[PDB]
């Protein structure tokens, strides 16, 4: 048909150490074609390899359309590839609503050992709370801003839309 259906993915690392205590992807949904988008309907990942971290939780920091409408979810990878044994899945609440063409969701995201993200010293030996973060696909070392991220994807109702797998 003649109404495209498109997206472009922006993402940057806030911390981009080679060791960190909280994975920080921050990420832009661009809402670049015709058709509007159903959010619950998207899912967006983020590969990495959670290394020896243990109580991996996923929060929100905040969003553009408010923190409530977002969902994070830390999967462990059945057939891991190198790089990726791991994935965040964020996606979007039922109420979420509608992207429309030219319209865009931003996500703040923190990820790691729940005794890590209190900001308070984790009651474990280091390699428990401490990614490597150069063993993780999706993972950029240089970009300080969004830019446009081949290595998250994105699904619309299951298909891919944007991005390479890994
Ligand atoms: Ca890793
Ligand atoms: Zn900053
Ligand atoms: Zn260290
Ligand atoms: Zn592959």
């Amino acid at each position: 048909t003649d109404l495209l259906t498109k997206i472009e993915l922006q993402a940057y690392n806030h911390i981009r150490t080679s060791e960190t205590k909280e994975l920080q992807p921050r990420i832009k949904l661009i809402n670049t074609g015709n058709t509007p988008i159903t959010l619950s309907e998207v899912k967006i990942r983020y590969y990495y390899t959670k290394d020896q971290v243990i109580n991996e939780i996923y929060t929100c920091d905040w969003s553009n359309i408010t923190s409530s409408k977002i969902t994070g979810t830390v999967v462990q990878m059945s057939n891991p590839k190198p790089n990726a044994d791991s994935y965040v899945e964020i996606g979007f609440t039922n109420s979420a609503g509608v992207l429309n063409p030219g319209e865009y969701v931003e996500i703040i995201s923190r990820i790691g050992n729940s005794y890590a993200l209190s900001l308070a010293t984790p009651p474990y030996s280091e390699w428990n709370y401490m990614y490597d973060q150069n063993s993780d696909y999706s993972f950029n070392n240089s970009s300080s801003d969004f830019v446009v991220w081949d290595k998250i994807t994105v699904y619309i109702s299951g298909t891919l839309y944007w991005g390479i797998e890994p």
